[PDB]
Formats: structure tokens, C-alpha cells, sequence
């Protein structure tokens, strides 16, 4: 039962690093050439474009990824300069736990679980409030969803193997 | 009659990798760009591209291509780490079997057989219904075609090998 | 004689997938977006365009040098898993050839031996008949003749062989 | 304590070179297709970001990492035809010390700590002062203090290490 | 004084390929979407741009460069195969003699030794003849005359050696 | 003394080539499609930037660093082929000092010191003289004067191996 | 009562084409110019202003007014050429009332009482149902309801002269 | 019976008079401002316009106007100078209504009874057969319409006095 | 006293008719033609403009004009036909009281007291509340301070002389 | 015979005025505003239609009118100061037969006979010769052949009066 | 001396009138089509329009007018209905000189003796300060200076009339 | 002799008016509206024209003839008044002939002989000197030919009526 664990974790670390490399880099690719509002305003575009999107999804995703795979490196790189082993395994066990269900609650706090198709703005130079308009918001939620989904497993996990010890 | 469907079966795996990821990635590049409504109302052509294409055709055969390789991979890391293994053989097979059906009617369901050339959309902020025109719709009919035959083929193989057990 | 034939015909077939992945990927590039249409209808040049170009020169080119390798890659990955071979090799020349001779008539019957600078069209949405304009129309010409004379060549060789037995 | 400093460093280096080198090129690419100022007169808008973005973030951080690398390579050039060690051992040390001392107070005198949204511009052929808008600022202050703070842990354990002996 | 003629005629050809390769490519990239014509006549762009510029000067090039390696590979291939070689070094000399002095006798058929500024066309749609204007004409002459330099020492090197036989 | 300079010009060579290879095909990539002029007439711009920029910047050092690299190609293929040597090395380090004094000296009577932001045309069809603006003129000085800087230190370097003899 | 009414009815009348001929003319002068549809296909605003405004109000009040002034006009040129008169006075009351009851009537079928601001138009060229917008509509209302009070002042003042006799 | 005739005869000459001055120039007004044709070339709409409408209506009224007002004038000119009068009478009796007949002849031979809505033009420089719309249809067949029932009452009359005698 | 008012209350009404007849009618002319609103949505100018100006300035002044001076006709035709005038007097003085009243006192209600340059308009089809410009506010403000000012004395003048019997 | 002549002079001369004062005015009143060339040079418009059209028909028409008026003011004027009269009639008869059959002459030698529908035009600033579109060429032909026919009655009868005598 | 005053200034009189009302109301009839400003902020020219041209000068040169001609109107209203009179001329005399002297004064203050061609704006919604250029601005000075020559002359003779007594 | 020169003059000076009123108020109509000036700078055109056409001649030639009209009126006033007439006489001969000679020196002085269809023009805010293109030229200058022609009869018959006495 702890031996599949280590298989299927890997094998969902290495799924989620591909679904992102391969496909997610090009939905965003035209998330503001194709965001529009509705005024005759200068420069209103660029602040309700910043203002309704202050981070790109695909960048703390990134980050993420990136972030997330620091402890395997670190310990490689002590056992590789070694030619309390498992003080170490321990201890980036528990980092990487903490770590990873930091970026989960991060997530759902930046984002929540939906992209609306209309944004309201009421930033200067606009006068008042205007409408603006988002492209590709479907796909954007299907990529959200799929995200968390795939996120929660690998806290399932650690925690599993958390608690067996 | 056994010996010749698993080289054929890794020959038509590899045949539909190919395909897709060599030339199917620049037919729909533009695919928003030179979608056109005739309206005056602004945000009414995101509107409508989205409902006329929630999920586009390569996204979805990018996420099946990469979902049917998994049980090759665990296999392949389970054996590289014993360094009941024909239980796993079955077990895989199965699970094989079952997302191909599931990933065919899937495509069934979610795009049919043929992509029209134009659409009619009523979707706020449009007034009433509009006309839309696509782009390239003889070439994505041909791509559809041709991407069904290819799944059909793994479908049968699978059933073959799945019934000589 | 036979010795230098199968020399040949590897550095035809060589030759042919250099010159198709090198350069022919640019000419066609801006198929789409330098066509032009005298009208002042929405959606006529899509409509136009389609009609027109059903199948761009380079996805047909792609399908068949993808299509006319597959005989070989059997013929390895039979022989790699051996570790009635003559029978095999008999009928992937047959195939072969029979592959070689379909894809020629069908390139012949396609597409023709030019490509003309004006085209004159009469699909909804256009008000009867309209007329459009082509980008760099010799130039696909040249590729077009040069193709048919590179593709020739296989034919005549391996008819070569299936006749010296 | 000295022993995992070195892997640390080594570690905080190849986590900096891979977040600038993978996302970083992409926030600015389109930093002056959509920088816009509010005029009509031609040549405003070029002046204007010129004096508002003499140079990029991006050519500044790649320039930056590309010269605190170069002892290194030195130091292995030296070793490598080798086939006074360690006086060479403790002046790339200090080398290395002053070039990062060097950039980061170079970094903090050029960008400070913000990039703000609007601009003030009074340069020809710009009748008196305009107004300007930027895009992406809110990313482009995030990335700012991240490599601030990134760039203070490697002075931080540089020192540490200089003081050590 | 023949042991050098051999080394430095690998060292022009290397240079002539990593020449064309690295830089080439992106001088002619804007050929046509610069290229505008005084006219208010739909159409009369392509029109003229395909007479003045039916084949670009990059595929000729790449075309040349990739027949005139033929020889080589049709030797090494033979040779491959062993495992009269002194006939085959003769005829394979004389093929690429000749099939270089055709290149360059066609080169100066096709272009010439400059490209003007401006061109003027009589094709229909265009009304008599109109005035149209060429993008970075002398990068294009100093790229043609450089070529042409390099393509000489090729000449007369081979014409050497098979004089010295 | 004589020792480290050989590791100090690899290493300075090296440098060159990361630094250009790297940013600087980049900043020149807008070039053209920023440059504009005050004016009303088709064809100006084109004039006007062929006289203004005749050859870019980045052509000019790609082409010098891949000639400062042939003697030492060709002392390789030479010493490869013998499996007076000195006579050779001699030779070599001349033509390399001769090559790279003329393209520094090519250089300075080239592109001078700095980029205007301004430029003046005089050339048919624009008529008179006309004003012209330039993009991005601060980096483009910045990337001139490192560029020099670099080249110094080898002819410097150069020079002292020379006289060492 | 019989005296003060036919002073009556000559200052209504006197009114009536003085407040359409000096004010009136100039409401709808910019009808057709400031009608606009929310469409992109050529000739639907001049179908569906068409449709919308048959015959434009100022026309009909301009005929109504020429026509209702006819039998004086004949009694006038008959007296002034006599030089049964009684005969000749009844017949043309009975006309004028005729001719007046007709037109109010025409009047309240033709047009009614209000102009609306949005118009439905679903009119060739137009595609389905396209939605225009009206000029001015309150202004016209006003009009409309004024028209129409002075205009049943005459029709009751001349059936009061019908009936004293 | 015909001393009312002449009467009437006045009154219906002044009637068509004041009804063609008073409200017909501004109908006509914008006839080519608004006169639009679905097309790209030059000089189209102009060709196109001259073919629809070779002579506008009101010119061909003003003229039939101008033209039946002469023999009244010769008349009253011969009288005035007096200061056969019989035979000058019969003569202009006959002519007027030689006049009043040849002008409604020409009057249905040159427009017919209606306007329609679109207009198919093939003239230079239109390629081919293009399609246009005019403005007010409805309006112009109205006052078309009403004009022949106008001219007909005269012809009436005139045969009438001519049979008189 | 009393003869002098007479004089003056005619000097005051010819003034009145002379300064709104000569130059009123061209300050208002422009008056949509330059009205614009910060919006892209059609339609919204329209509503925009008849929401923020119903009736125009100078209709309403030229119906009061004209509407004031009918009991002067009236009496006028009275007298004419003549050929109880004391009781026709007295009526007629205090119709025309009543009719100023009611005029300055619709005028007051109607319009304020003054034309503000900025107006906000939340109108179908505007989305929530826009900004809109108006032109030439402070010459209106001007006109509208001077007709009030020219109304009151007339007021003042009648009052006086009501009470003088 | 003489008795009539004199009548039908009057009658054509008031009949010339009256035609050319009322309709005349309308036609060319846009001969500029819808005059296009098929070029891009700004100011070719203005140079072809003034090469085109030197002095407008309506303006000569004008012109002559005016000039042919004067001999009968002058002999009226005379006349009037009386309060050798037959010298004087004689010498204004020949004065107007002179100046009619002069501006005759003149009209032939500036005009001919039709106004075409195509122009050709090759004036500074255009480039070589370009193509121009007329507007309403039929009726200005029509307008044209009546002013001449016109014209050659009066002549017709003037030569009849001095041969008379 | 007193006789010709009275005629002189009768001729002044009329030749100011007459001057204004036959070529003044053309020179300013473009006055805000053809003025603009350097900006792209909407509304701004309405503002700064407003701001520059309060009053257009041919509004208070057409109301200065009409009110120096009152006086007049009212004394040969009284003697018409006579039909101290001495007194009555002293009064309107003394009333005139002062009403021109206020006109003159008030012409001074409001309008100066230049109309500059460039004019710079601050008022919202313009950001900051703004530059706008003015048409016509020769003429209108021109213009000025007349009419103030004009003036001075009436308001020297008037107090020539007044200090005769 | 000096018997017809009275009735010449007076001809001279009607047809004079008679010219100038009807036709040439509409050759100068479109002055400013097409004329055009190669260059994008905002405010160039009003500059330019403005320097081009300080006074147009239609106001040069109105003023001319109000202010050569003013001598006669004088005159007549004064004899209306009378109900020393030769003194009146002589001084009005001498204002009136020195009034047109000054007329036409200025005239001479202002304006030229010819109205060139180029202009060059080198005012702020154009940048340098730009060149700009004149409406109607040909016409103009025939008309200021004409009025020159005109001018002159009128000062050689007063020099004659001056020195008949």
C-alpha cells in the first residue's frame, strides 16, 4: 500500500509538470490583445486590464511547479556531495507538505473557482464605471478546475505518508 | 495473428502522435483572429466565439493523448523499481481499455461530425441573434474525420486482445 | 545496377524531407492573410478563401511523406522483436508501391499543375459572383512541378524492383 | 553549518537563473506596442518611453547574471590546464563579493522599489507635458521585489563566507 | 600546396552554410508586408510584388546549398555499404564542377548584381503602369555581392583539382 | 603572466559570443515598424530608414564574430588531418590580429559613438527634407559603447602576444 | 356667434400656415442623416428608413394645407370673371368639409400618435432582425399632437356653418 | 359646362405649379450623396448612378413646366403690341395640346409607373455585375404616381375644348 | 404717462421680434452636429441629446412670439369686417395678460437659468451613466439671461396698464 | 413676317434666361466634391480636376448672358438721357450679331460637343498618367446640345433682321 | 459745418450697416468647424472653443447695431401719433452719444485689437495645458480695426452735436 | 462725345456690380475646405492658408466696390436736403477719381497678376518648409485678369472727364 504511493505520486507530479509545459502556455498567449471595454478613454484599457488581472494564472502556476521541487534537489545535492540521512528525509517531508499546502490555499484565495465573461471597472482614467469584456473565460475555468483538482491529490498524499510515521 | 497486433498497435500510436503534434497545432492558430460577426456591438464577438467553441479540437487531443500513456508509465516505473506482476498486466489493460471507450464517446458527444461554416449566435451583449463565419471549416472537417477513423482502429485492437483472455 | 538503385532511392527520399521541412513551411505562411477579395461583404473572404484552398499544399505534402515511411517501421519493429522474413519484405514493397502510386494520382488529381493569380468566386455570403487575388502564385508553382518531378522518380525505382523479381 | 551553506548558494543561483530565463521573458514583451500617451503628435510616444524606460528590466537582470558567473569559469579554465590555488581560491571569492555588492546597489539607484502606472512627460517633439499610461504594472513590481529579495541572500551568504575566514 | 586546397575548401563551405543559416533568414522576413505600391487598386500589391520578386533570393540559396552536398553523401553511403571506389571519386568531382558552375551562371541570369528602390509595374489589376517601392535594397546588394565573392573560391578551387588530374 | 592570458582571452571570447547571442537579437527585432516619419507621402519611410540604418547593427557583429573565429578552425582541421607546425601558429596569430585591428577600425568609421533620436531626409520621394524619429536610441548607444569596450581588450591582448615574439 | 366664427376660422388658418411654414421645415431636415442601425451590411439603413418613414410627416402637412385651399381659389376666379352664385357657396362648404374630414382621418391612420425612439427593421439586405434608432423623437411627438388640436378646431367650426343651415 | 373649364383648367395649371416649386426640389436633394453600390473600386458608385438615373425627375418636370407656359406668352406679347386674332387662338389651342401630349408620352417612356429599391449594374470600371441601393423609393414612385394623374386632367381638358370646335 | 407707454411697449415688441429673427436662428444651428458622448455604444448620442434637450430654445421662443400677438389679429379683422369695441378691448388686453404669464412662467419651468457645459445621461441603449459635451453653453446662457430680461418688461408694461382701469 | 420675328426673339431670350437662371445652378454644383482619382498622392485631385475643367460651363453661360444684354441698356439709357436715333439702331444690331456669333464660335472651341465619363491625366504632383472619374457626364451632355441649339436660333434670326436691310 | 454733419453722419451710419450685413456673416461661418486642438481627450475642443470665443465678435457687432437705432424708432413713433418736441430731440441725443460711448468702451474691453492664431487651454476634461490654433485670425484682425475706425468716427460727431449746444 | 461717356460709365459701373454679384461669390466658396497640405503636424493647414490668403479677394473687391459708391450718395443727400452745387461737383470728380486710382495701385500691390498652384510654406508648427496645393487656380486668375480689365476703363474715362475741364 506505501509502495504504489511513491509510484503514483511521482507519476502525478510528472503529469501535472506536462499538462502545464505542453498546453497552458498558449490559451493565455492573447489575454490582452483581445481584451476590450467599452470608452473612448486613453489608457482605460490598461488599468481595468491590470485591475481584473493582476497575475496571469499561467505565472504563479510557474512558480509553483518551480517552487515545489527545492527539497528533492537540495537532498540530491547533499548525498551527492556525501561521497543523519534521515533527519534530512524528515525534515524536507515536512517542508514540502507545508509548502505545498500554502500554494493550494494561496490559490483558492487569488482566484477562487470561476472567470466571469463581463468585469466592471471604475478605475481612472475611466470615468466612473465601465464594462469590459474577457476572452476565452470557458477554457480559463476548465483549466481552474483542473488545476485544483490535480493539486489536491498531492496533499492527500503527503499527508498519507505524513502520518504513517 | 497475435505476434503482428502489438507491433501495429505501437505503430498506430505512434502514427496519431506524430500527426498531431507535427502539423495539427497551426490549422486552428488563427482561429479567433479571423473569426468574424456582422455586428457593431462590442464584446459580441467573444461572446460568440466562446459559445461556438467552448473547448477547441487540439486541447482535447493533447489532454487524451497524454491521458492514455499513464498505465505504460506506472508499469514501466513499478518494474524499474522491483530492480504479481501479471496482475498488474490485466489491471492495466483494463483501465486502458475503458479510457479509450470513454475518450471516444467523449469526442462523440462533444463535437459530432462535422464543423458548419456559419453560426447564429444570441448572446448578450448581442442584440437579438447575429451571424457569425468560421475559418477553415472544410480542413477541421477533414482533421475530425480522420482523427475518428485513428481512434476507432485502438478501440478494435484493445477489444481483440482483451477478448483473447 | 540494383546495388547503386537502393543507394538512390535513399538519398531521394532523403533529399524530399529536406526540402519539404526546411523551406516549404515559409512560402504558404501568409496564405490566408495577404488574400484579398474586391467586395465589401462580412464573412465573403472566408467563404472565398475556403473555396479555393480546400487543403493547403503543405498539410497534403506533410500526410504523405508521414504516410509513405510506415512499411519500413514495421519491417524494424518485427525485426527488432525477433531478437518468414522473406515474405514480409515481398509484401511491404508491394505496399509501398501501391501507396507511392495512390498518393501521385491523387496529387494530380487535387491540385492540377498551376496555380493560377485570380480566382473567380460565388459562394453565400457574396452577391453572385466576385473576384480575388492570390499570394505569390509562381512561386507555388515552381513547388508544385518540382514536387511532381521529386515524386516521379520514387515511382519509376521502385517499379524498377518489382520488376527485377 | 559551513557545509550546507555551499549548497544553498548553489541552490539559490540555479533557482534564480531558472526564474528569470523560463517566465521573465514574456511579461515584457509587448512593453512598447502597448505603451500609449495621450497626443497627437508623431514621435511623442517614442521619446516618451525612452525617457521613461532607458533600460529594460530583462536586458539589465540577464546582463547581471551572465557577469557574477565569470570567476567560476576562470577558476575552471585555470584547473583545467592545470592538468597557488588557493590565493586564486580567495581572490575570486572577493571578486565575486564586490560585483554582487556592485549590482545590487546599481539595481536599487536605477528601478527603486515600484513601477507606477501613469507617466509625466516633457521631451520633443512633445508639446510641453503629456501624460502616458504603462502597461502590466502591478507584475512588474511584483517581479521587482522578488529579485530584491532573492538578491540579498547571496550577499547575505557571500559575507558570511568571507567572514568565515 | 594540393594537402591545404582540400582544408580550406571545407572551411568556405562551413562558412557559406553557418552564413546563410544564422543571418539570411531574417533580412527578407518583412519582403512583402513593406513592400506598398501608389495605387488605390485592390489587388494590384501581390500582383506586382509576384513580377518583381517571383523567387526570393533565400531559397535559391538554400536549394543550392542543399544540392551541392549531394555527392558527399552518395559517396559516404556507398562506401557504408562496403563494409572502383577511384572511378566514383572522378565522376563524383565532375557532377560537382558542373552542377556548381550551373548555380552560378544561373544566379547572375536570375538577379543580377543589384536591387533598386524602385519598381515599375503594368500588371493587371493596375491601371498603365504605376510606381511601388522596395524594402532594405542595399542589405539585399551587399547580401548578392557577398555571395556572389563566396561562390567563386568554390569554382576555382575545383577547377584546380580536377586540373591537377 | 603569460600564463593567464590565454584563460583571460578564452574567456573574453566566450563573453562576446553569450552577450550577443543571448539579448542582443532582441532590441533591433522592432526596428522598422517603430521608425516613422512626419510626412504624407507612400514610400518615405522606406527611403528615409535605408539611409538612416544601411546596414543594422547586429548584422554587422554577428558577421565579425563568426570571421575572428576561422584560423583557429582551420589550425584544427590541419593538426586533425597530420593524425612546421609553429609556422602555422605564427601565421595564424598575425592574420587574427590583422582581422580584428580592421574591424575595429571598421567599426568606428561605421557607427561612431552614439544613436541619434533624430534624423533628417532629404532623398526622392520624400520632397525637401523631412524629420524622422528613431526607437529605442538610449539602449542602442549603451550596446555600442559595450560593444567597443569589449573589442579593446582584445586587440590589447593581441597585441601583447605579438610582442612577446 | 355666426360673426365672430368666420374670424375665427380665417385666424386658424392664418396660424396654422404660419407655424408650419416657418418653424417646421427645419425639425426634420436631418432625418435620414442622423438615422443609424447597429449593422454592418451596405444598403440595410437606406431599406430600413425606408420602411420605417414612407412618407415623411412635413410632406403630407404641406399637401393637406395646398389642398384644403382649393374652393376658394375657384370662387375667387369664378366671381372675378363674372364681372347661382348661392349654389356655388353650399357646394364648396360641403367640399371643404369632405376634403378636411378625409384628411384628418388619413392623418390618425397614417401616422397615429407618437413617433418611437427604437424601430425593428427585418428588411433585405438586412439580415433577420436588425434594431435603429430615431431622431429627435419627442420634438416630432409634440408636433404630431399639435397638428392634430388645431386640426379638429376647423373640422368643428365647419360643421357648426353646415348646420345653421 | 364650358365656362367652368376654363376655371378649372387655371386652377389645376397653378396647383401642378405650386406643388412642384414648393416641396419636390428637396426630396431629390441627397439622390447620389446616399446612392451606395457593395464594391471596392474606384469610380463605381459614379458609373453606376449615371446608368440608374440619367436624368433626375425634376429637371424632366421643370422643363415639361417651363416648356408648356410659351404659347400663353407669344399670345399675350402679339396683344401687347397690338396697342387675325382668332386664327392665333385656334393655332395655340393646337399646339399646347400637340406639346401636352408629346410631354406625357416621353414622361411614361422615360420612367414608367414605379422606382424599385435596388438597382444591377454592369459598367466599368465595376467588375462584373454589381449590386446598389437608392434612397427613397417609396417617395419618388409616390410623387411619380401623383405627377401622371396630374397631367392626365390637362390632356382631358384639352381634347375636350378642341372638340368644342 | 400713460402715452408714452403705448410707444414704448411696441418699441419693446419689435425689438423682441427683429433680435430673435435676425440672429437667433444660427447660434442653436450646430447644435447636434457638435454634441458628443465618451461612449462606442450606437445609439447612445441619440438618446442622449433628446434626453438633455427636448424642445430647442428658439421653437419654444418663436411659438410664443407667434402665439402672443393673435388678440391684435383678431381685433384687426374684427374692425375690417366692421366696415361693443370697448368690451372687445378690455377682453383682448387681458387675454394677452394671461398669455405672457403663462409663457414666462412655462419658460422659468421649462429651462432655469442656465446651460451647464457637462450633462449625464443614463439612457437606453447607454450602459449605466455616461458623460456627455455640450457646445456653446455660455452664448446660450447669455441668450437665455436676455430673453427673460426683454419678457419681464412686458409683463411690467401690461400689469400697468390692467391697472390703470 | 418681320411683324412675328421680333416676338419670337423676346420669347427666346426671356425662354434662354429662365432655363439657364432656374435648374442650371444644380447640376454642376458638385462637380468637385464627387470628382475621385485612382491615386494615392495628396494634391493630384486638385491639379487634374483644374486640367479637366479650366472654367466651368455655368460660369460661360453666365458670362455670355450678361454680355449679350448690354447694346439694349445702352440704347435705353440714351433714350432716356433724350428726355441720329436710327444710326444707333443700326450700330446695335451689328454689335449683337458680332458678339453672339463670337461667343458661339468660342463655346464650339472651348466645349465640342460631349463631356466623357473617363479622363486621363498626367500633371504634376501625380506620377506618369493616372485614371479620373467624372460625375454626372450625361446630363452635363444633355445640358450641352439645348444651350447650342438654343443658341443658333438667335443667330439664325439676327442674320434675318440685317439682311432685311 | 452743421449742415454736412448731419449728412455725414447719415452716410457713416448706412456704410456701417451695410459693410456688417453683406460680407461679415461669411468670414466667421467656419469658426469652430475649422478650430482645433492637439489632444485626443474627447470634448476638449468644446471646452476651449468656449473658452476662447465667449461671444463671437459678429453677434455683438449685429446687437450693437440694432440697439444704437432705438432712439430713432421712438421719436418718429411719437410724431406719427401726434399727427415738447424740442425736448424730446435733447434727450434722445444725449441718450445715444452715452449708449455709443458704452458700446465703444465695452468693444475695448472684451475684445482688444488682435485675434492671435494660437491659444492655450487648461479646462476639464483637457489634461493640464493644452495648444489649439485658431482660423482665420488675419481677416478677424483686419475686420476689428475697421470697425473700431468706423466707430470712433459716430462717437466724434455725436459730441460735436452735443458741445454745438 | 462727352454726351455718351456719362452712359458708358454708368453701363461699366452696373455691369461691374451685376458681375461681381451674381457668379463670383461661388468660385471662392470652397477656398479653405480643399485646400491641402502635405504633412501630419496638427494646425499646419490654418498657418498655411492663412499665410497664403491673408484677405481673399471676393471681400478685397466687395469693399472696393461699397467704398467707390460713397461720393454720389453724398451728393444726392445733400440736394434731397436742399428741397454752391458746382464746388460739390468738382470735389466729388477729384474724391472719386482718386479713390479708384488708390484702388487699383493696391490691387496691384496686393495680389499680382497670376494665382500659382503651388505654394511653399514654412510657418510654425510645420516643421521646415512643406509644400501645399491651391484650389482652382485658372479660374481665379481669369477672374483677377477680368477685374484688372474692368478697373482700368473706369480710370482713363475719369482722367478724361478731369481734364475735359
Amino acid at each position: 500500500s506505501t509502495m504504489i504511493g511513491r509510484i503514483l505520486l511521482t507519476v502525478v507530479v510528472i503529469f501535472r509538470i506536462l499538462i502545464v509545459a505542453i498546453v497552458g502556455e498558449t490559451v493565455y498567449d492573447d489575454e490582452q490583445t483581445m481584451f476590450v471595454c467599452n470608452t473612448l478613454q486613453p489608457g482605460c484599457n490598461q488599468a481595468c486590464y491590470d485591475r481584473a488581472f493582476p497575475i496571469s494564472h499561467i505565472r504563479y502556476w510557474v512558480f509553483q511547479i518551480i517552487m515545489v521541487c527545492t527539497p528533492s534537489l537540495c537532498f540530491i545535492t547533499y548525498s551527492v556531495h556525501q561521497s543523519g540521512i534521515s533527519r534530512f528525509y524528515i525534515i524536507q517531508v515536512v517542508f514540502r507538505n507545508a509548502l505545498e499546502i500554502g500554494f493550494l490555499v494561496g490559490q483558492y484565495f487569488l482566484y477562487g473557482f470561476s472567470v466571469p465573461g463581463l468585469y466592471e471597472c471604475n478605475r481612472y482614467p475611466c470615468i466612473k464605471e465601465v464594462e469590459c469584456y474577457v476572452s476565452r473565460p470557458t477554457e480559463k475555468t476548465v483549466f481552474l478546475v483542473f488545476m485544483f483538482a490535480v493539486s489536491g491529490i498531492c496533499v492527500v498524499l503527503n499527508l498519507a505518508e505524513l502520518n504513517h510515521l
